[PDB]
């Protein structure tokens, strides 16, 4: 869920990427503590 990977698989769910996008912020980056901090 969010952006956990753990060990890896693929991609997680990028909602929150994607949320940032439809608000204002440019993007966001899923950091390894699936905080995806977002970036405007």
């Amino acid at each position: 869920a969010t952006c956990d990977l753990a060990s890896g698989f693929g991609v997680g769910s990028s909602l929150c990427a994607a949320h940032c996008i439809a608000r204002r912020y440019r993007g966001g980056y899923c950091n390894s503590k699936a905080v995806c901090v977002c970036r405007n």
